């Protein structure tokens, strides 16, 4: 029996990675602000696959909203194995045109919501072997115009996993970089077809559930896929 | 119905992806410079998975040789759907240490031999909208003491596959980055255990093997995995 | 005939440039909150090097400070040529021991903060096809135990330099890579000596100012440099 | 008195360190193929900027032609102060068109001899502190197409020059990346516009000069330049 709590749960690629899990048995803890969706899943998981479904209200730019899902969870499951710090948002302006407040959600999300939710389940994951993915973007790697905001953060995400990494030896650090995918990502809606440049949350989900399938003892630390359709950029 | 071409498939990962894309039920062409080890191999998956396999001899550090593998291979199966490219080697030794010899051979295997082996199945895998997997290490974007021959051909491995990935953006190329893995690469045998910092080929080979399933649309990039027991360095 | 805006100039590594180009006949606009080193600077280089200074309080970390600072710089000089992004800052903690606080104090001062000012005097470089330099870090591009919050603001800098760039290729961006320092950053002092692994303020400064005597038409757009003293580390 | 060794001062950028260096009365040693430039270089340096000129051919994709060439520079001066490990070739063509003559060509020179340079004069840069430049390219940190195999052997110097840093860390070494640059680089001539996207040698030379006048304890690591004709690509 192994736990996975699952950041950015209600739709999009953490969705998907809970189903992906949920189908391997894993007990699942979600947490994202619509809380109606996350009971949603969680029913038909709970129901469907036969596993248990923690959920709670979890908005990453807040401190204390972070150290209130992690004390909720850790209670309902004990230790945890696996944390998906998956929570994520884009805004897309040439940078003098980017706002104060987008650029602080993006940090606030993208960067800090990411360390509070990894430093809150890391006594956690150190005790369990355990194994922390962060979605962050293929972008943590390179750049593209109108994506000063978006794409500081990512950089900012991948650094910041990494020194968790040389930080923790104990515990296994996964940064997961997905190219486009067709989600609610960037102020879009499901339903794109994978020819415009995406991939769906489904098959980013399989990648994530067969590595996840490895021994213990194997570290995958980076992984980065694009759709086909995604013109090869570095 | 999907054809899979390995070189270095005689031990260690080569022969490990062979083992597991063989469950999966591909074909297979077999090369390395070892054909009793193909042989061998090669009857014991006909029989236990079902498949198909051929093997032939190919030294990649001769251009002849690729040419004519690649021609034996395509006219076995015709278009293949997945190329491996995973032969290489490794002499660890101060730079002002390491010989001409050592060197080149390097250059030969681990970048020419790359390079020979993708431009002669080039063809084949923009037909079938194939991937070209590609093992160069999880130092092809670091460095290392004593590394300097080594990890110089797997840099120039890594710019070389992310131009073929360029220059052919109907063709999906993966660079597969394992890190200190058990096998005969270094002068080595397999049997050190995992706790000395060492992956077991057959982890890398199922890794390899499930991102395989995904969908043809579906472009795997990069993939970097060490063992727990490897220390995190960037 | 040439007009250089630097923010944190009230010492370190900025006053070290405001210095240095004085000496090549710049005038200055100089930005910190401590505006008595700032008058205390200007006056000596208006009688020592002969040059024109204007000085004003900036607090990066403020959107309005910013946008005052350059307003005012402006409407003193005209258009500018040289805008030297330097203010910084850094705490080193465990990533879980990091506070809050501190973490946004960076991300205010090394990422937003550099954003602002860039942003500020943007419109002016594109006439003047100007040059802003931006002081990063040698850990803009690598890692460091008890860095991770540092780090993390200099790699997002490192991608806001590179977009802006991209964005505007009127302008030349030059991010500009010190290692240690002897300055009162992380809370130290000046008179740390060199063989603890240390450069000089004044030597950074007489490597800018010697690439800033190159014609207009050369992009400088990254160095870096490290004192023989630190260990290299990539 | 300082030495400065000079690969690939026949013509282009090397030629143009040369004449940087000798205005600030390093004594210099030259080596490239064409014996006739060096002479007439060498004379006029002589003349001109007073310092003492010594040069003897120099092939550096041949072992014992840098071995040769060493050992009588260092008869010559003594020991040397800069080495600066410049000569360097490209063919550009797509990956499957690129001959295996042009990509060996391009490995002995921007790779091995690279090595060869530098192994060669690596004691005598130990005893003095000294400073090994290498040009290497803005490539050998990003790609192009048509430059795959280019673009790999700067990837490979790029490691090599990094590794024999971590080595050698008593010694000073300088990854010198200019983007295009007008020259007989890529089978052209100088005369070519700096409007068409060109660096002119002379100001690369002046960067180079300026930076090395930098006190010894000063280890410039990396410098990357560009035209502003050149489009800033990543
Ligand atoms: N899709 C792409 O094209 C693409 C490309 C790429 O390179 C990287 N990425 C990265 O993929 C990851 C998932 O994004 P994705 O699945 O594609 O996006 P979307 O469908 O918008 O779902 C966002 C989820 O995050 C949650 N969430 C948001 N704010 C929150 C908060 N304050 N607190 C807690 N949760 C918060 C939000 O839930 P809610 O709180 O209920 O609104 C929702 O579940 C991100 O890191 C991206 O940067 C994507
Ligand atoms: N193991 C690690 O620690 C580690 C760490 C890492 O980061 C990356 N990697 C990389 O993993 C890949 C597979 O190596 P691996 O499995 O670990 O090594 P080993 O057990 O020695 O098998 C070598 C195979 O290559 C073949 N082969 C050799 N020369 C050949 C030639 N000229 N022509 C054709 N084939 C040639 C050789 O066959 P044979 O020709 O019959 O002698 C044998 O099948 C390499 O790219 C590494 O750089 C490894
Ligand atoms: N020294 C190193 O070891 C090392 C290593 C490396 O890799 C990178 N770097 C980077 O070098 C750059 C200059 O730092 P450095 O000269 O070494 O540090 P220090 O002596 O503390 O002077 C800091 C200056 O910044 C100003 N300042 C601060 N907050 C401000 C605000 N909110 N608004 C406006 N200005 C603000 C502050 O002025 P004041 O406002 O009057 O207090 C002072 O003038 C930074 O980006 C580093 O990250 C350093
Ligand atoms: N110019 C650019 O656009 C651009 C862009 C970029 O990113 C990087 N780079 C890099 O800049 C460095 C100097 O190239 P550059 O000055 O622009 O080129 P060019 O005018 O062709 O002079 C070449 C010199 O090398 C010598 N040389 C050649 N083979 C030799 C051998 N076997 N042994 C010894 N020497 C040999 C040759 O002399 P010779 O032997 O007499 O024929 C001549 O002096 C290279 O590393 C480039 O990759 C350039």
């Amino acid at each position: 029996m192994k736990v996975a709590v699952i950041t950015g749960a209600s739709r999009g690629i953490g969705e998907a990675i809970a189903r992906a899990l949920a189908r391997d048995g894993y007990a699942l803890a979600l947490g994202a602000r619509s809380v109606d969706r996350l009971e949603k899943i969680a029913h038909e998981l709970m129901q469907e696959q036969g596993v248990e479904v923690f959920y709670h209200h979890l908005d990453v730019s807040k401190a204390e909203s972070v150290e209130e899902f992690s004390k909720k969870v850790l209670e309902r499951f004990g230790d945890v194995d696996v944390v998906v710090a998956n929570a994520g948002l884009g805004y897309f302006k040439r940078l003098e045109e980017l706002s104060e407040e987008e650029f602080h959600e993006m940090i606030e999300v993208n960067l800090l919501g990411v360390w509070r939710t990894l430093k809150a389940f890391l006594d956690s994951l150190k005790r369990t072997g355990g194994l922390a993915l962060v979605t962050t973007s293929d972008v943590s790697a390179r750049l593209i115009p109108y994506g000063g905001g978006y794409v500081s953060t990512k950089w900012a995400a991948r650094a910041l996993v990494r020194t968790f990494q040389i930080e923790n030896p104990d515990v296994r650090f996964f940064e997961l970089r997905p190219g486009a995918v067709d989600t609610y990502f960037g102020g879009s809606k499901p339903g794109k077809p994978k020819e415009k440049g995406y991939l769906k949350p489904d098959e980013i989900a399989e990648a994530v559930r067969c590595l996840l399938k490895l021994p213990k003892d194997v570290r995958v630390e980076e992984l980065m896929l694009r759709s086909v359709y995604q013109r090869p950029e570095y």
